[PDB]
């Protein structure tokens, strides 16, 4: 069965959805693909109802996907101690190590700190004058500062952990051996920061991770340190890219930006809609393997068959969202899965929402004249990574 198409279906263009995803949702919503690594074939799931089953059911296992022969989107076999590769109830125990810092209530308590950080960084951009690179002054330093303060990672390590993090998000830019090397380096660095808390615990998540290493009974050192790596990767890589992505959607059809200048209270709802609209995950997902037969819309997936979701395709499902292909800030309902679903639903969802809200609210309030000040055709979209975003975004005002 080398008659099954390669997935991804193409090198990506900006934030475009391959038009094949809409054809798949209409006519073949569950279809066999060959992923770029591991062996064999995977079902690609393109509709919302099927995505909620694959993401939401104990009969689908991520643990089972750690087999190096399992199809996957990324060069290195999955790390078995990785939070994504855990199944409940062990996954539930692992998430509770840190989950209290990420509840909507605790995240809301960060809004003051977070708005202060944004204000200061836009002051520096103003000091530099127009035009300036929004990536340099906002999209990079803002989420990096927030995740360093929440975990207790020194800000001086920015260049070191951003390099490791970009490598671990490789799709084609690096080989398995280059990434496996970075994984070991990152594991050894994070293990070292957590060890610093041996006779010196801190009031931060690394503090919590170091106590769990000392006192905790069901979780390995590996699982615990790896959680530190996942949070430090996700905690900046998502938001840094999503700020560039959402600003890109706002300035390339400037009525969108103008609608938020007019009404900055629209910003929370605009952030939800642009989370729906944006393929932050360039293609596919961490894989789920059926442990029993499971009925999806058009097929029964057999025990042992792997499945992969395209989150941004589920987020264009025309049986769930009216005019799904259109950016609409006035949707009454937006049941998107930009943050996933089921056990592995994004732990940082509330922190992402907060950072995007405060970054956009500030821009829309203080920079009514904001425009893209480099050509669209020349935009430096990140190539060869599992996520999408801009290396640079020169803006004027
Ligand atoms: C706009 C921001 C974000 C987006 C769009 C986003 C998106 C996602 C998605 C779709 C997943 C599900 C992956 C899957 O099940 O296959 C996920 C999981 C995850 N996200 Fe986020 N995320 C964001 C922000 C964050 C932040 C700020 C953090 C960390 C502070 C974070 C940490 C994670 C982690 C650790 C997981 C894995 C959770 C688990 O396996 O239980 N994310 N994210
Ligand atoms: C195949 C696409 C996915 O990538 C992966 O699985 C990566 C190899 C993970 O190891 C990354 C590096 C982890 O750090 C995650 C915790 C990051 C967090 C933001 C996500 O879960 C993210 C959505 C992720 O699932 C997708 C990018
Ligand atoms: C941060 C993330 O952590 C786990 O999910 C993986 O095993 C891997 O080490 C890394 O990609
Ligand atoms: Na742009
Ligand atoms: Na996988």
């Amino acid at each position: 069965a080398d008659a099954v198409p390669a997935y991804p279906f193409s090198l990506p263009h900006a934030l475009d959805l391959d038009p094949h995803y809409a054809e798949l949702r209409r006519d073949e919503p569950v279809s066999r693909v060959r992923l770029p690594y591991g062996e064999g074939t995977a079902w690609l799931v393109t509709r919302m109802s099927d995505a909620r089953i694959v993401l939401g059911d104990s009969r689908f296992s991520t643990a089972a996907a750690t087999d190096p022969a399992t199809p996957r989107m990324f060069p290195t076999p999955p790390e078995p101690d990785g939070v994504l590769a855990q199944d409940p109830p062990d996954h539930t125990r692992l998430r509770r190590l840190v989950g209290k810092a990420f509840t909507a209530r605790r995240v809301e308590e960060m809004r003051p700190r977070v708005r202060s950080l944004v204000d200061s960084l836009l002051d520096d951009m103003v000091a530099h004058g127009s035009p300036a690179d929004l990536v340099e002054f906002l999209a990079v330093p803002f989420p990096v500062a927030v995740i360093c303060e929440l975990l207790g990672v020194p800000l001086e390590d920015r260049d070191l952990f951003r390099t490791f993090s970009d490598a671990m998000l490789s799709s084609t830019r690096l080989t398995a051996a280059e990434i496996q090397r970075v994984q070991q380096d990152f594991m050894v660095y994070m293990d070292g920061l957590v060890a610093q808390r041996r006779d010196a615990p801190t009031e931060d998540l690394l503090g919590a991770l170091a106590l769990a290493t000392d006192n905790d009974d069901h979780l390995t050192k590996g699982e615990i340190v790896n959680m530190g790596v996942s949070l430090l990767i996700a905690g900046h890589e998502t938001s840094v890219n999503q700020i560039t992505n959402l600003v890109h959607l706002l300035l390339t059809e400037r009525k969108r930006y103008e609608s938020l200048v007019a009404d900055p209270a629209l910003v929370p709802a605009a952030v939800e809609e642009m989370l729906r609209y944006t393929p932050l995950v360039s293609a596919g997902s961490f894989v789920r393997v059926a442990t029993e037969d499971v009925e999806l819309s058009t097929v029964t997936v057999r025990a042992g068959e792997p499945c992969v979701v395209h989150f941004a395709s589920a987020n264009r499902d025309e049986e769930v969202f009216d005019h799904a292909d259109e950016l609409d800030f006035h949707r009454e309902r937006n049941p998107h899965i930009a943050f996933g679903h089921g056990a592995h639903h994004c732990i940082g969802a509330q922190l992402g929402r907060l950072e995007l809200q405060e970054a956009l609210s500030a821009l829309v309030r203080r920079f009514p004249t904001l425009d893209l000040a480099e050509p669209v055709a020349g935009l430096k979209w990140k190539q060869g990574m599992l996520i999408r975003g801009l290396e640079r975004q020169i803006v004027s005002w």
